[PDB]
């Protein structure tokens, strides 16, 4: 029920990376530490709803994220 | 008394998360950690008064909380 | 004397959170940790003088504390 | 003369807090930490020279001080 | 695939460093630590998609990157 | 010339300390600590190249600055 | 060629050290720590390409940085 309880049973599954800014970051969870630093493979970046871009792979920073979300 | 026994007696309850931004969320209390970061079920996000977003569950990173109150 | 001596002498006391705003918290203090996350019961949610919204409970980080002012 | 044997020394004595806002705390130091979080008495708070709000006793968060200096 | 791994992977590969205020880096990844903190040769700043500057080498800090992609 | 061996050598003498807030203090430097929160006599705020104020004796916290430079 | 080896390796060397507001110092690198805060000997502080000020030496706050690369 913890928080990395929810990422750890994420693995290989979508997720929403909501960043503090005002974006979003949606991929397949592949990987993540004790920081809460996330790696996402086939990643998008969206903003208002829009795909702006589009990662292989992605290490994203968990001082940047305001949430996570198994979608 | 303490913040964290507050926090833990509201598991299984539904919670108001205020974000340093006049921005919230709300929903079920399922998880959570000693550094406050949080898991809601069946959450909200809330801005001015209406609803933006819906999510399954939401793992909430603490570092972004200004408050936390038990509804 | 010290701080946290001054936070604990003001448990079910009336009191002030000060935040870096213009915002401000007023309630009855009924707990707190070293890090000065309180939790305050009876609260009201001060934008510019005016109470904006009530809460029965509430936990709020010290990280966002600008001061506490005991009433 | 270290930070904080400049603040021991000036215990019981009028210091003026200054905040990374152009706003500032003048009062009695009655009380601090190692963090440099301190307590003051009869204590106001000033802008631009001018008292804003008045507090019997308040506890200031070091984290949001740019400087002291005593009085 | 943890977060450090991703990184380690990419030594002497090319990589994306995007910072938090909407600019980026990218380079040939040679160094890196624990904090995230990087080592770039042949590196490029890019705004908005416009290369503006190119150096033999940089050492960029982690805490101010929002991510991390191989490309 | 590591970073504090350069500030211990300043001792009593006259340093000027930039904040990252657009201003700065000038004054003699008579203590400092590990976390390079200084002590400054007879100090000077310099804000656009104007001395706007002037302290006796003035604690500056570390977190707020952005070089020091003896003068 | 970690974070740190490149910044031993330019002791006594020209680097840029890029800030956060547009904002860099140019300048002969002669000290620095663990924290990344670094010395400069005949420094330029440079606002948007052009030279505001100079200084014989400067002890710089890594927090405040965002990238140092040796020229």
């Amino acid at each position: 029920e913890r928080p990395l309880d929810v990422i750890h049973r994420s693995l290989d599954k979508d997720v929403l990376v909501i960043l503090k800014k005002g974006f979003e970051f949606r991929g397949r969870l592949i990987g993540y530490d004790i920081h809460l630093n996330v790696v996402l493979a086939d990643a998008e970046m969206i903003q208002d709803g829009e795909v702006v871009k589009r990662y292989g792979k992605i290490v994203i920073r968990g001082d940047n994220v305001l949430a996570i979300s198994p979608t």
